[PDB]
């Protein structure tokens, strides 16, 4: 006579299957396997970069400031009518006999200006040899020497225009700088020089560039310089180039072009540079600098490189030094040092290696080193793409390694679990089966197979319980589970059955049991429970009350949340530009406006 | 009489529950679901950047080196008193009638210097028209032409000051360069020119900038140039600007400002630029370059951009060329090309797309393209923040995708597992229950629920076994499990029970069994085993001996270890700066020290 | 008489074990635990960088363009013989009495040139005081003023050489710029000045650098400037430096060196800068800029820094302003502001913090702030290594956090699973055991242990079934499972047994069963099934037919695929260089070729 308290569930009549429909538990699947593991070859690496450093060398300038001053005299004053200042070369001979020999210098200048030979006499007086005194010391200045420090104008002869000459033999060490092709260089003064620093006579150095005549250059063999301050003769000789331009006479110690120059610079040395082979490329991993390189499989011809001899010396010099401190007692060099080109344009020198362990493998890999086998290379300033490559790769693996491993433990588990479901199905088919089919049913074991038949739904408001459970027709023998009556649909007849497990509606009431004392049980009725006390209904219940426990194992996985990368520079191109103390462009844009701003440019009088 | 060998464990008396405390297995939880999946719209993209390239064009300089030389003669020598060198413009008329027509040039100069008109005659001789010969070929030099190559000084008249003039009409092609606003430009020589290259008369070009008078500029219409070397007349005419500065006469072919100029440069072309919508922004993914862009939802007005017409031509020119080689047979353009602004300042042109597949969706998305709808933009040099954005995002997903998927397989598993625990509990409640409650207990099935009662601990040193298992009161009927006696506490009475499963202390000995031959068994006693042989104790044991097998499935997960990112530049700002051959600042800092170092600056004589 | 249809499997005879070999289920392992969780200390941070900005200040130039022109007159024309132009300083006195007082200027120049005092008179006429008019307005130009705008040449006296003087007192405001050590600076004009801007007399400013005499510098105390355009006297006084170089007289308002200068620049302000302690270093995480810093544990002495006072003011000024808008009501400053040095060279100022929550912890951490306790620092331009560090770390954790958590849920699961396998083994040992041992066997429970004995293989082509299952010797009592006969090897005798579960060959046929109606079953025979209908063979079968269901739970894990990072720059070093309008190097390389190209350099006549 008693209904249900909560109807947020559904009942099901489970008529035994006939065998019509038959299923089977899916057999174990085949589990994936971890890759054979990447093979990393050890090897010392050296990375060269496009040398943007100008070739630098030292030199010395020899010239004479020639200044002629004209003056007009007044009754109680005077004025410069014109100061015509000029700068003349110190003839080759004077540079050797006077300056280099005795630290002296002629009081005259003698050179060619405007297709003509002029001659200046200091103070318009007879010629003399004057000693060279050091120039005034100044903050951050190369060494400088000169003849006199006082100019010379005409002696007073009132109401007249007189002329006065001033000669100052100046010599100072400067810094010259040349760039590829090295067919011309510049001094610290700004004076350009249109000859190769490597020009000369010895050893084919005469095919170097010169835009000058032949009587201007004079290479001196076996040359000992006499310092102009300490006055000491050089202990060793040099081959000395001496060029004489219309404005000055440069000189410098001649050296060969190939050894003194190189279009590449040793940039990064790497102890451990892992080399691997991925789909027709080599990945040079450097854990140290966090950088991975991508190259081709075949080497790169050094001979194809324009002026790149330092590379050889530079590289080997390092691979030896490293092999020493490190590989001297653990590894061995494999094949000769190899050279490959990387994306962006970084030249990489490599020396494959093997530990004393795998000594037995030398033979094979040695061949693999040999199977690897006039312009200039352009390199990028940004090495981020590689560190991205490195960082991404480094992570691409771990994630896939761990997640890959996980995948396998899983497959093995599901297959491993089958064992249990198999046993469980025999025990409680109606329960195990349902889950598996996805729908609520009833099933039986036709040997080694299952045969299922669906269970018909029944609303809860169509279910009644009997206030008792005792049998009178068999006293001392009651039912193990509560008695109930139910309805199909709403207007259909009323049926009676015995309450089963998990709201099954059993058509039979053969689940009998010899009555006993201390009989107390809870039976899942509706969306909750029904507590019968001593073979008699007591009251229903919600599932909330009954203390809940868990067969589930928890796992708290949050997701990785978004993040914005703000554009960030340490120094903007604006700062970088501003940093410069002087700006040529600005200086000219300003200075060249002078006559527009401060003067009249078109006005003419007659 | 026999104790235990190992006492690193604990015993438990498990008195049947009364039903007082009752629990229930937690019901299946609800499993999360993978997001609906991100919607990526295909589209061809073009990315423009702040054009830092100066506007560049070609021109030609017309001037005359005017040099007056004064000389003093001696008995056996001579000297330059003053060489006053000047540089004069070639008047507009002469540039057309003499130079352009016949490759000739006047032997005179005629111009205004210092608010006055001066006239120089070459060699101080009557005027002439002289032909223009090519200048001496030099390494890397623009074309140059001139009149004469020999200077001119006065003929000898001993003991006198004489005057000599030298005129050299020089013409040479130079490279001019202008920057925004393009109201002035510079020549390859360093000479500034304070007029817009776009100045002129035609089509409002007269509102361009000029800091000069009107008689200095002269635009020539229908202009055919006669090459000075090949002597050939141009086949096509140009509008020719001719400005005459106090120092020289520039000239160049006039062109419009808007088409010839643009404040942006087509930088990167992208075939596949995925566009997505995340919380009020568009993420432009380029797999190719590894770069993701962040923009607003509404477009950006090109009209708002200052001088940006090339952008239009540039963009479309590309989206067509790409759509051709690629999208010609697979996709279709959606709406008009759209323009959005990205962080950092990269202008992005986009052309949304759809494959022939989803042709039925054109209508809707077309509107979504239209719903999208005078200064200059500043762009950063660093595109790393984006490649970080890209790289991070690319990984942020996979990890969350896979780990997300995992989470779900888990929830489903635990719920799936419940089925088993349910069956297992009926079988062996005391075992299944314990694990679940967390503590060791005993339990019974009060229908569809569990009722538990704790088990009291018993030290191992308080446990004794009987050397036998045979019953005399029922011969041919022994016990299935060993006999034992135990103690509560240490000083308490001694109790007798039957050994149960996993060290349970059963209060009853009703586990009887008809004796049999070949009876041999191991029973978990203490921290090990007790091997009874033929219903009689034989000896205890440690668990070590018994071959162990595993129900567990292994998973080896290591963690991702730290890594340091060393600061790494390919070229330091120091190198970058050094690379430059000449440094204006250095040159001036040095040169301007001259008089301090090598001369006397305050000394005065009278 | 009937064989098998499919033989892609194997049969096994499973003779009961004797107890010889005995095993045991591995006991639960100990599960790892998540780390105690990283402790992050909140704190406001400010990051300074190597200041590459030149020190900038304003000044004013005072000079006089002195121009002497000489002309020769002809019958119908004239010419400049020589224009000797010079530039003279405006004496200290004139700068105060004439220019600053009345906006006037002397019509004469009076200075020292070439160790001699010259005197120029404008127009060669008596001295005058001339007013200073503004210079012609020009695009983007500092203020300029001058005396006259018309030059002056000699009046016509035909057939003669006459002389004319021109003096133009010019004054213009320029921008000076100095760099460390700030012992010299330059003007906007390009004129260098070899004195420290901080030189003076007051407060030890006389130990600053000067390469000049003492009569050239003149610091004026209590100085009010009278604007030359508005003519207004300054409302406040300044200490005014006035240096007089041979070419011009600079002047500027003197200021102290330490406050006006600093070798570092406040670069990035960070509200939330997480500070953590990892193996002897601090990691400064800024979520905002995506950047993590690495420093030492002990602070860095500011006193050790050369000229770094602005840092103090700059830093605190910010930490206060932030603490205001934010920490004013939630946190509290902990200890004094601390300073540490980071890799690459970024100075970081930090102010540790605690929320009002953990107020009780102030005491301890305060000490930890104190336990933390003349050159210049070099900073890198690339901040990518840090954003890599940040990005990598940020991900290194999540992956390890989640995957770590996973590992634990696993261990707990396997141990949790043991419970089930334990129950399952009792039920079906032959099944549960096999899986566990890895090989197919049969086993029995010797109490609390297992005893196994292998099962011998039997080819399928050696297996026959009986067309029926009914017993005649016991009518109304048949077998539950099909009858079969089999062979060991190929030539061995024929044995008879009863079909068991999963192709076991039972030696006994005691699995009898009282015959029943509606008997229909499938028995796994060979690689498929055998369907007996009513105790009689009907036909074999393949496993394909029988509807398959799954006990396995799916998990779809793909791997993270490779990706190439193309080298990518926004502006190449080539563009960066090109961008510059003028290039000094180019200008000189070109200009200095002049005489080679356009003239004769060696030819001499006599
Ligand atoms: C790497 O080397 C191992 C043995 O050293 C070898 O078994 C394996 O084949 C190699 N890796 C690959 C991908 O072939
Ligand atoms: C490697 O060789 C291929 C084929 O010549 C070429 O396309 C590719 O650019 C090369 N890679 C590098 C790093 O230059
Ligand atoms: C995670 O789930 C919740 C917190 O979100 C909590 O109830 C549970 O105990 C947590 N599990 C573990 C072990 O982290
Ligand atoms: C993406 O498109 C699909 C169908 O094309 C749609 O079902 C889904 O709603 C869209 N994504 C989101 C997040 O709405
Ligand atoms: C997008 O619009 C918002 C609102 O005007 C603005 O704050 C933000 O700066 C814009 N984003 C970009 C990329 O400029
Ligand atoms: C991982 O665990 C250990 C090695 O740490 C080893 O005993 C076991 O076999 C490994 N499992 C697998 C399958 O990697
Ligand atoms: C971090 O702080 C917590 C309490 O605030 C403490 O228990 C823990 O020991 C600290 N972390 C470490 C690694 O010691
Ligand atoms: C920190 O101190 C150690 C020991 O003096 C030193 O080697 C290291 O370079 C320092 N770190 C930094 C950031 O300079
Ligand atoms: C994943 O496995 C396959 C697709 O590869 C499919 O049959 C299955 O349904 C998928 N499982 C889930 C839930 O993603
Ligand atoms: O470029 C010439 C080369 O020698 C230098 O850069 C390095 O030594
Ligand atoms: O033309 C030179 C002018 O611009 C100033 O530099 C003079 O000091
Ligand atoms: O800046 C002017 C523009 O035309 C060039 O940069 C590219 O063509
Ligand atoms: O003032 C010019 C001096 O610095 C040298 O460049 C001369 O060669
Ligand atoms: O370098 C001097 C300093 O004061 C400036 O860079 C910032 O104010
Ligand atoms: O020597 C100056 C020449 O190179 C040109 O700049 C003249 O206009
Ligand atoms: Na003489
Ligand atoms: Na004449
Ligand atoms: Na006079």
């Amino acid at each position: 006579d008693i209904k249900a308290e909560n109807t947020d569930a559904n009942f099901y009549v489970c008529p035994p299957p006939t065998g019509a429909t038959v299923v089977q538990f899916e057999q174990p699947r085949r589990c994936p396997t971890r890759p054979e593991g990447q093979n990393y070859t050890e090897g010392i690496a050296v990375v060269f970069k496009e040398n943007i450093a100008p070739y630098k060398f030292k030199a010395t300038m020899y010239y004479k400031d020639v200044t002629v001053s004209q003056v007009w005299f007044g009754h109680r004053s005077s004025q410069f009518m014109g100061i015509f200042e000029d700068r003349a070369p110190v003839p080759f001979e004077e540079v050797i006999d006077k300056i280099n020999a005795k630290g002296v210098c002629r009081s005259t200048a003698k050179y060619v200006r405007n297709n003509l030979e002029t001659t200046a006499f200091h103070r318009d007086d007879h010629e003399t040899d004057m000693e060279l005194k050091p120039a005034n010391a100044a903050t951050r200045t190369s060494r400088g020497w000169h003849t006199t420090d006082l100019k010379y104008n005409p002696s007073r002869v009132e109401a007249f225009h007189r002329y006065g000459t001033t000669v100052n033999c100046i010599v100072e060490e400067v810094d010259a700088r040349s760039v590829y092709p090295y067919d011309e260089f510049v001094l610290a003064t700004g004076d350009f020089v249109y000859m190769s620093p490597f020009y000369g006579y010895r050893e084919g150095s005469h095919t170097e560039h010169t835009s000058y005549a032949a009587d201007r250059f004079k290479q001196v063999d076996g040359f000992y310089a006499r310092d102009l301050t300490t006055k000491a003769r050089a202990t060793a000789p040099t081959t000395r180039n001496l060029l004489t331009t219309p404005k000055f006479t440069v000189a410098w110690d001649w050296v060969p072009k190939r050894p003194s120059v190189c279009t590449m610079t040793k940039w990064q040395e790497v102890d451990e540079m892992l080399r691997s082979e991925y789909g027709g490329s080599f990945r040079f991993s450097s854990d140290a600098i966090s950088t991975t390189f991508t190259t081709n499989l075949t080497e790169y011809p050094l001979s194809r490189v324009d002026l790149g001899d330092c590379i050889g010396k530079d590289a080997r010099d390092a691979m030896d030094r490293i092999f020493a401190r490190r590989y001297n007692a653990t590894h061995i060099k494999v094949g000769q040092p190899q050279y490959y080109l990387a994306n962006g344009g970084f030249l990489i020198a490599y020396q494959p290696l093997l530990s004393n362990t795998l000594a037995e493998l030398y033979v094979r890999e040695h061949l693999r080193e040999q199977s690897r086998k006039v312009e200039r290379i352009k390199t990028t300033s940004s090495i981020e793409f590689a560190r991205l490559q490195f960082t991404y790769n480094h992570i691409q693996r771990h994630v896939n390694d761990m997640l890959g491993r996980v995948a396998i433990a899983w497959c093995e588990l599901q297959n491993h679990e089958l064992t249990l479901w198999n046993e469980a199905r025999k025990l409680n088919p109606n329960a195990i089966a349902s889950v598996t089919v996805g729908r609520r049913v009833s099933a039986r074991m036709l040997g080694d197979v299952m045969a299922v038949s669906t269970c018909v739904p029944v609303a809860a408001d169509n279910v009644i319980v009997q206030n008792s459970m005792r049998i009178s027709s068999r006293p001392g023998a009651c039912y193990s589970r509560p008695l109930v009556s139910f309805r199909y649909e709403d207007q259909g007849p009323l049926v009676e059955g015995q309450l089963g497990e998990n709201n099954e509606l059993r058509l039979t009431r053969d689940a009998i049991e010899p009555c006993t004392v201390g009989h107390r049980r809870y039976f899942t009725f509706g969306g909750g429970y029904v507590y019968f006390e001593e073979y008699a209904y007591s009251h229903q219940l919600s599932r909330a009350d009954i203390t809940t426990v868990s067969t589930f194992i928890d796992l708290n996985i949050t997701m990785l949340e978004d993040h914005e990368f703000v554009p960030l520079e340490v120094y903007t191109r604006h700062e970088i530009k501003d940093s410069g103390l002087l700006d040529y462009t600005e200086v000219q844009r300003r200075n060249q406006l002078h006559d527009l701003r401060f003067a009249d440019i078109d006005t003419v009088i007659h």
